[PDB]
C-alpha cells in the first residue's frame, strides 16, 4: 500500500488520492492534529486507515513532532490497538 504526503493538502494519501488522513499543524509545526480519516467502502475493514494512522505517526515521530489524536478513528481504534505509539502523544 503506497501512501504518500501531500503537505498542500494537509494529509497522507494513497497515491490514487482516495483514502487520506488529514492533520492541521499546531504550536508553530510542532503539533500535528490528526483530524479527518477517509477510507472509500470498498476497502474498507482491511486495515487502510491503520496504515495511513502508521504513516502519520512514523512522520511525527522521524520529525521530532507530537500527536493530537482529535479523530475518533485515531484515539478510539487505532491507539488503544497499537498503544506503543502513545508517547507520541501530546
Ligand atoms: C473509519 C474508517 C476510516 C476506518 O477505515 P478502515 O480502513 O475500515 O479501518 P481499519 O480496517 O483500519 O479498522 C477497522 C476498525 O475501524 C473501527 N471503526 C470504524 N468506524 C470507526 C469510527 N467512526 N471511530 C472509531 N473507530 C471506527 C472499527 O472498530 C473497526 O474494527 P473491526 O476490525 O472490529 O470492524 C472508515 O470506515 C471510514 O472512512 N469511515 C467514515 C469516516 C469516519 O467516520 N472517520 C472517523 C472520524 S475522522
Amino acid at each position: 500500500p503506497k501512501i504518500v504526503w501531500n503537505e498542500g493538502k494537509r494529509r497522507f494519501e494513497t497515491e490514487d488520492h482516495e483514502a487520506f488522513i488529514e492533520y492541521k499543524m499546531r504550536n508553530n509545526g510542532k503539533v500535528m492534529d490528526l483530524v479527518h480519516t477517509y477510507v472509500p467502502s470498498f476497502k474498507r475493514g482491511l486495515g487502510l486507515a491503520s496504515h495511513l494512522c502508521v504513516a502519520a505517526f512514523e512522520h511525527a515521530s522521524s520529525h521530532s513532532i507530537s500527536i493530537i489524536p482529535s479523530c475518533s478513528y485515531v484515539s478510539d481504534t487505532f491507539l488503544p490497538r497499537n498503544p506503543s505509539w502513545k508517547p507520541l502523544i501530546h
